[PDB]
């Protein structure tokens, strides 16, 4: 009768308790609500849009797993679809500082990864850092992204970037969540083909350098994270960190890996095998192999 | 002579005055206060207008082996002395491993004994990762900001609503004096690599790491860990080493020993990224000292 939304749902008004209880009856919940869901909420509850979302923020940052510092922090990223998705912060003892993942970072990669084709607005508790506001200049929202935060006015991300540096500056003009295909051939089993296709969607315009991982779980399930590359370097998100994500806010456990493939250029200016290794070993998953993309 | 090129860009009368200082081939990329009142009695210059005029000598330090544009930063430490950044790039590692020309700067400064900074001098405003990391600094929000055709401004003007090590109630941040007190012996380099530890900012984590490393002519470059309170713009040790390296005139075949000091049951460990960055970087001479 495990829940890791129990403590957070307490917290929570009753009327959207009873409304999400049964969406949040399943333990692999995926984390993201369908448009209908969204509209469902709204009539259980009478929230608008921004209140919803602002309630909501409790059960996003139950999905987070800060195993280092114990500070849970949670976002939604509403897509232009109508979809929103959860994200958590996630921590990883054994690794590096470089290895962690904002709640924005989870959110942003989460709608990213389930197709979202843009964002209209994201939803937090605490003002993003300098790193997730450089993050978010990457997505072909750009400075206008909305961005909520409890008790003050919304604002674009200009507001918080002033003289901001992206893309444009690099004279990018495909943006991250932009459609992208690299047309690498796509064939093999369903986890092959899931690790070719991530790499296939990834941005990777600074060092061309396309990766992708796909996660085969023990009940079957397959996860997939593509890598993001920033046009100031640092923030990227690695092909493992958007896979991991994934099996994360839907429930899982990283023991429930079963099998593990790393889609990249053997010979690619950046690679991301040796820090998929490691950080995988910090999880204690040693399965990890390599599809050789050209 | 990595500064020819630069060299030839200057107004004749700094490149006169300067082209002396750069005379021995490991010119440490740092400027001493009777070397900045030199250059600026021979060019009339003042302070702001002689960084800017700088800055192509500090972005001619930089690696970036990835992206070849090369960022200059100028960080000037509260003592008068000036110190040179650039961006480092690492083909064969990843984006994470990268050092920004604001950081190299820093880091510059403080593994120099530099207590803080009053300002720093950049080509192109500072990222938001930057933006970040430089709130570490104990010289917090109301570090200057100069920027060419600019006007100057408060880190606060670039970073409204900031968080930093202050809304998690550090106080002693980054640059302000730290000794963990682990104790040094061994040959130099096994000293100099706990030295770094000792001295390493790692108020999130408490886990303590230095690196230092050994050239074939026998000079010693360390860093020290640098933690962020938005943890990924984290500086890690081996990077703080590589850094002073490339900026004393080096270049990463002339490493010839490495060592990584940290505790091994830390709640983080920089082990494997130290490895697989030094391999990428030609070097598999390495050793780990482990901190009680
Ligand atoms: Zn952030
Ligand atoms: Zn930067």
């Amino acid at each position: 009768m495990h829940s890791r939304f129990q403590a957070a749902l307490t917290t929570l008004a009753a009327d959207l308790q009873a409304a999400i209880a049964p969406m949040l009856a399943d333990p692999h919940f995926p984390a993201l609500l369908e448009a209908d869901q969204v509209a469902t909420l709204q009539h259980a509850t009478g929230l608008d849009e921004d209140a919803l979302a602002f309630a909501l923020l409790p059960l996003a940052a139950a999905c987070a797993r800060p195993d280092l510092s114990h500070f849970n922090v949670g976002a939604i990223a509403r897509g232009v679809s109508g979809r929103w998705y959860f994200g958590g912060n996630m921590e990883f003892l054994g690794a590096t500082m470089q290895q962690t993942v904002h709640a924005e970072q989870s959110a942003i990669s989460h709608a990213w990864l389930r197709g979202e084709t843009s964002l209209r607005a994201i939803t937090v508790n605490y003002t993003p850092c300098g790193h997730c506001r450089q993050f978010m200049n990457e997505l072909n929202s750009g400075l206008a992204l909305r961005i909520h935060l409890p008790g003050r006015e919304a604002h674009a991300l200009e507001h918080y970037l002033p003289d901001a540096f992206g893309p444009k500056d690099l004279e990018i003009k495909t943006l991250l969540m932009d459609e992208q295909d690299h047309g690498f051939p796509v064939s093999g089993d369903a986890l092959t083909q899931a690790a070719i296709q991530a790499a296939n969607r990834c941005h990777a315009p600074y060092s061309h350098s396309p990766s992708g991982v796909a996660l085969e779980l023990k009940d079957g399930t397959i996860f997939s994270g593509s890598y993001a590359e920033n046009a100031a370097f640092n923030p990227t998100l690695p092909p493992l960190q958007g896979a991991l994500n994934l099996l994360s806010l839907n429930g899982y456990d990283y023991p429930a890996i079963q099998r593990a493939i790393l889609a990249e250029k053997a010979d690619a200016a950046l690679i991301q095998w040796d820090a998929t290794v490691a950080t995988l070993k910090a999880l204690g998953c040693h399965n990890i192999e390599r599809v050789l993309l050209g």
